[PDB]
């Protein structure tokens, strides 16, 4: 997250700290979050061959009892998803078992501001955050994206006041970008150079296809 500040810790029981394995490099990290106790909502582009799930999470480098690391049982990335046009950018992990409510821990059931957490880099040459970060963004008319040659209005959100610096950016995809308390978008991508404004999932579009997924599941 660039430009934004560091959350109270566990004001977001939902977040969800992914840790993904592919077999050709290391680890690499998204977020997400918690829509059921065992089904974890994310980026399709955060899939690998396999997942582990941190709920519970401020400090990620700090050990504690909120912690919930938890096995991801199968990957569900949306059939559609294209690595060329970006589009469908949306995942679902089952989790092995149910995670328990903690105070800690819980399911989350244009001009506007929304807000926007992760764990991800805070800023085009800086690592990413130790802590959970969040930013307030405004969603934008769909011609700010224009430039986002595959971008589309249908399917996705156009997130940032380009006159400021605030952004998401790698390690903050898969999470979800709350307007008013309620999940509309979903981190998926922007500028290498983190000018704003960014490319969000359109949370909405894919509400056949998630209960879709949960139902059968
Ligand atoms: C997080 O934890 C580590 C030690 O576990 C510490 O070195 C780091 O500064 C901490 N960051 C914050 C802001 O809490
Ligand atoms: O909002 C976002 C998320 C993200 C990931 C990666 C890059 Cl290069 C840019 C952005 N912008
Ligand atoms: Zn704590």
């Amino acid at each position: 997250i660039i430009g934004g500040t560091e959350c109270k810790p566990h004001s977001r029981p939902y977040m969800a700290y992914l840790e993904i394995v592919t077999s050709n490099g290391p680890s690499k990290f998204c977020g997400g979050f918690l829509i059921r106790r065992n089904f974890v909502l994310t980026a399709a582009h955060c899939a690998g061959r396999s997942i582990t799930v941190t709920l519970g999470a401020h400090n990620i480098t700090e050990e504690e009892d909120t912690w919930q690391k938890l096995e991801v049982i199968k990957q569900f990335r949306h059939p559609k998803y294209n690595t060329s046009t970006l589009h469908h950018d949306i995942m679902l992990l089952k989790l092995k078992e149910k995670a328990s409510l903690t105070l800690a821990v819980g399911t989350l059931p244009p001009g506007r501001m929304c807000r926007v957490a992760g764990w991800g880099r805070t800023g085009v040459l800086k690592p990413g955050s130790d802590t959970l970060q969040e930013v307030k963004l405004r969603l934008m008319d769909p011609q700010a994206c224009s430039h986002f040659r595959d971008f589309d209005h249908n399917l996705q959100l156009c997130v940032g006041n380009p006159r400021k610096t605030k952004s998401a950016f790698k390690g903050d995809s898969g999470g979800p970008l709350l307007c008013a308390g309620a999940a509309q978008g979903i981190v998926s991508y922007g500028r290498s150079d983190a000018k704003p404004p960014a490319v969000f999932t359109r949370i909405s579009h894919y509400q056949p296809w998630i209960n879709q997924i949960l139902q059968a599941n």
